DNA sequence: CGTTCAGCTTT
DNA sequence: TTTATACTAAGTTGGCAT
DNA sequence: ATGCCAACTTAGTATAAAAAAGCTGAACG
DNA sequence: ACAGGTCACTATCAGTCAAAATACC
DNA sequence: GGTATTTTGACTGATAGTGACCTGT
DNA sequence: CGTTCAGCTTT
DNA sequence: TTTATACTAAGTTGGCAT
DNA sequence: ATGCCAACTTAGTATAAAAAAGCTGAACG
DNA sequence: ACAGGTCACTATCAGTCAAAATACC
DNA sequence: GGTATTTTGACTGATAGTGACCTGT
């Protein structure tokens, strides 16, 4: 030849110039202009080793004006910090919040593309927390509905991702294989068991059974304020479980004796225990059982629903409700779902 | 001015470098000392802002039937509001939250007025506690604008964009207990002011209504009354009987006409009649001078109204206490029967 | 002076030129260059004897090729044609798009105005037709949804308008009424008392009533087909209201003897009634009885809440809303609505 | 080309008359003979399409992550619902949707792509009254393009603003004097087409769930289904009778072990497991050999489930029926329930 | 005792 | 025939530190 | 034995504009 | 010594307003 | 006579170039 | 008799 | 506390024409 | 007497996407 | 005679593609 | 050797000026 043309830029028969984006390989009219050809095409080239823009004046102007990511989520926190909620969700959502941090760039908001949390979201779903994909996708998306309404972007750019699935994986629990574990708890602190019992015959959350006072029981009722809601029930302290042979009252007695605390359960130096323990303990004696179940395995919260479950065939569905403090029917038609263990027998009646 | 092929917002610095001025922040952008490049965005930038420079004067039988003021706005407005055929109280409560915008924004366009400003306004309200009034204020701001876009006077609503704050009822309920010592301390105030809050629990009616009660609307055992704030017409059987605080609306109505004397049922020592805030701030009296406390806001005399829905829910029927207090469907109702987080569900063996 | 300057233009001290709109009286500035100026100035005193636009050529390529507001309505009538709507609804629609056609120009979709739809509005409202203003607005409301989905608008300028107040100032009918008329409808053919009992002890629609053939009556059923809904029901002939003193059966037998003809009401030529002149003869009856009502006065059809109240307190919710048709109970319960007339007596139940 | 200062899109004709030429249309537009005014309107059009000309290969970097084609993309659009994890049947009813699209729709750049072009297909399978599709067509469209605007192939959804066709139900019911005469006509076709009849109604189950249950699957007075539609899981006590057709699933069962001889309870002649397809298909032979009419199109198969349900909830119960069904709510049932203008409501005087 | 104005929260 | 939606508040269970 | 952080999966509860009141500190007679 | 850009400050923009000038019933 | 509508020019809050002037390196 | 493919309508 | 919404299908009653 | 058009006010009925089937004419052995 | 604009038709746009040329492991 | 990535130029479906040429007046 006789050209300095830079690499990547060819000239047609005509003498037209064209750039060649060699990561596509489809190429770029550039016009006859080769003085503008070449300039154009360096300018293009160096951005080949780096990304470094000449970006317009337009973007430049829209940018140094609004707002960025990580500079939005410090502020979105405040938000949060103001909305009266419980210190439990607040904690959720920071966790979400701190995975935002690490998915997503700190650039301006109006410039963080669908593509983008899409593929952070099935970063998600491909490690199987389809879970934590759909909660962080919720937190990103009202995220951004704050950011529209104190006016820094303008649409939603989440509104757009594909909203995982729910596939709930936890397996329920039969009354069979509540008496093997009841069993397999032999060998683990004499709390368990009670729990345990406490927990099927009163219907109630780990958390609120673990806060359970002697003081909360006046004329045979047992007063609870359920922290996760704040419904508030009493108790008749004559409850009792056929099906498990449970008695409330009896097993009332066991802990008073054998326990003895403030709190009704307790650890077996008399103090309170926390509802995380419980649940652990509970896991292992699952483990020392030594049952088979599809997917995950039952926990501790699974005595809720066969409580329920139990108090719906030995007394009433209404009775299983008021026990639970479902003020819906939406949630009481949920923990009567048996989840592919039990067949719903049909009755003539 | 000059001697430049300098378009405009463009400047040139006394070493010859040229920055762009961003005319809407008026903080200038670096661009280089290649004038060439340096105009040439330039003129892409004048493009994006003001594109062009020119306005026929045609443009100005456009822009014309559109250049209003927030405030000249809300004057107009005001008029419409006003010939909407809507309750005095109800105009008040609008007058109110216009005022509130007048006092929180600026007096510019219409169409400069941003999301962005609306929402800090707004928050202001929020942050300082008042979200029931942000709500009701945003709520006015939108119909504001609305009406402003169908005088083509903007073409986007602002207000949008923005959310309602949601807000929790913070007042607390009064239980039996409490009425009974409230009561007790209403010795030291008006022999009205107990009968009020007798026939309050007894009759289930809202204090406006009680207020206006007269003794010609009783016939053949019958308390006739026609809600000022819903327009429902019931008459009250002139028997009933609350079982948990002892009152009888016979004896407490014949207390009245003894007592009081007066056109009205509820009656001013004066023996005329009583005025709703009155019987309010009377009861609010007594509550401080028994000494009671509560969690959230104090209740106050429409709290009356709640116990007796609760207590005639349980003494007769839900059923019952619907009717009494005058709800259409089956739905205000499960509102008057919730006791907000006073009481605990005795679990039945049923 | 020494000017040629045209009317409306002014000159200021350092040479700047202004237009003077004379309907606003605010004025406009043009520059220094004279000879655009008044250029412009003529321009615009040409618009103000007649409003001819040198429209742009940018307006004028978005208009030659989207569609014009009667262009659309013939359109759109194709588009309801093909809905499967009932006659009547077509014919109601017609109408409504007549109005539009009488109330709005026939230029581009894209430049209606919300302001121009408003003033027809109210001007409905303004003479008192609040009633059609909300159905107009619906219809073109609908309209432009469609044009929206066809693509030729892009934004519904009618979602901005004030949807009316829908007040209804027709009165229902007391029982006493009823009998007050009843007697008044002496002089009336004898169809029209006939009519009104077996309305009242049926609840059926004036419509249905006028199309009741004998052929419809089987072992002691009274069969009905209500053209409006669709809804099928058998009712027993053995109906009586005890507060008017009505009996079904006995009303059947009158109109079989002193009106025979195949449907059970009928002229005194013994043949078919169309339901408007029954309407209309009960309307008479109404005047003639001279009483007195607050706003609209009741009409032949309040007879089917009457009845429906009647049955309500005489047998039951549920059979009134039977006999009604009404799968909903929203409006059941708003035929249960007295409209200011009667006062609910509460009962200790 | 030239000896103009004429801008693109504006051509000069032999008399001097200028116009301007949209490209998009390619229609062109009178201006007039001045030029100096002509030139200038083409420029405002010209910074109203193409504003500029250039595009530094900056641009490129820009507009390259987004040009797709429509069938260039439904094949990736393919494979993404290849790892949806859904059901062969779904996936199979998906697959055909894009048919309908690649066969109503051009090959050009999504970006391209008109709301007036969809519509335009969507309203051919309306007019043709195949609603039902255009429905379902209408709704994988959008599916595809929200998939496209993750990967930013495209920054709006056309389909949005298109509407879904509303379609009623044509299909008619069956009742029991229908299907006693479609049983009759049935004593030329297979035996095993009555029993299934039977079956069908005694067990209200679904076709394809009737097809695969083996004998295995009853014991102790139980008949054990899963549901394959919804994973229900039912056991159904085999002493069902429907009073109003003589049926007995005691017997209607005996009759199957006896007569048909297979591993599944309803069985091909060939002693071997029936598709649900051929199943329907007999009895639509039956029905019309029956030589009934009907309105609307005629009952199929899967209406003997319906008039099961029917019967059952009169002779039992609504409650016994939505169980039989398997019905998770309280909402689906009131479906099945549904006649769909057969019956005439007998008003009992209650 | 008891009223009207205002600015907030509740039906 | 089934589910979705937008928040909120848990429960579950692995680890590292006492 | 245990207690508390951290990343994940599961329970729980439900509309939003209009319209109309009701509450209560001030200033006032 | 300089990229990058803030900052007060005039000369003109762009236009309002209230008398003076003048047209219309 | 008596009101309404242009001219006209004094008077005023904005803007956009300007060169002087901060500042992190 | 009985199967799979396809294009439509229903759960 | 009350209402809204989006269609659809009547009923109401004034007139002009038989 | 009446029948039919026309402009108005009133009744009536309710979600929309995903997911999974079921229906039935053809061509085929 | 002309406003207003449609219509086929080249010369170049603008770029794709598959060998030739050449660089990289 | 053996694969991958530039050059290069023949080859191709688009566009935008063009003057000839319809048409309602």
């Amino acid at each position: 030849e006789r050209r300095d043309l830079p690499p990547n830029l060819y000239i047609r028969n005509n003498g037209y110039y064209c750039y060649r984006d060699p990561r596509t390989g489809k190429e770029f009219g550039l016009g006859r202009d080769r003085r503008i050809a070449i300039t154009e095409a360096i300018q293009a080239n160096i951005e080949l080793f780096s990304g470094h823009k000449h970006k317009p004046l337009t973007a430049r102007i829209n940018s140094d004006n609004s707002v960025t990511l990580h500079s939005w989520l410090d502020r979105y926190e405040k938000i949060l910090a103001s909305r009266g909620i419980k210190q439990k969700t607040l904690i959720n959502y920071m966790s979400k919040i701190k995975a935002i941090r690490r998915g997503l760039p700190d650039a301006p908001l109006e410039d963080i593309t669908t593509k983008e949390i899409a593929a952070m979201l099935n970063g998600y779903i491909d490690e199987g927390k389809a879970a934590s994909a759909k909660l962080i996708r919720s937190t990103l998306s009202d995220a951004f509905r704050e950011a529209i309404a104190e006016g820094h972007i303008t649409t939603n750019h989440v509104a757009a991702t594909r909203a995982a699935k729910s596939k709930v994986r936890r397996s329920r629990l039969t009354a069979d294989e509540y008496l093997k574990i009841y069993q397999a708890a032999e060998s683990s602190p004499c709390w368990l068991r009670l729990a345990m019992e406490l927990a099927v015959v009163t219907g109630q959350r780990v958390g609120d059974l673990c806060e359970m006072k002697w003081s909360d029981i006046v004329d045979g009722y047992l007063y609870v304020e359920q922290s996760k809601t704040g419904v508030k029930i009493a108790i008749p302290t004559a409850l009792h479980i056929d099906a498990l042979g449970i008695s409330m009252k009896e097993t009332l007695d066991k802990c008073k004796e054998i326990l003895g605390g403030e709190t009704i359960i307790a650890s077996t130096r008399r103090e309170p225990l926390s509802s995380g323990t419980v649940s652990r303990y509970f896991m292992r004696a699952r483990k020392a059982s030594g049952l088979s179940f599809e997917g995950d395995p039952p926990t501790f919260h699974e005595l809720r629903s066969l409580s329920a479950r139990l108090y719906e065939k030995q007394i009433s569905d209404k009775f299983a409700q008021h026990l639970l403090g479902h003020k819906s029917d939406t949630m009481a038609s949920q923990y009567r779902d048996d989840r592919g263990r039990e067949w719903d027998k049909i009755e003539i009646k």
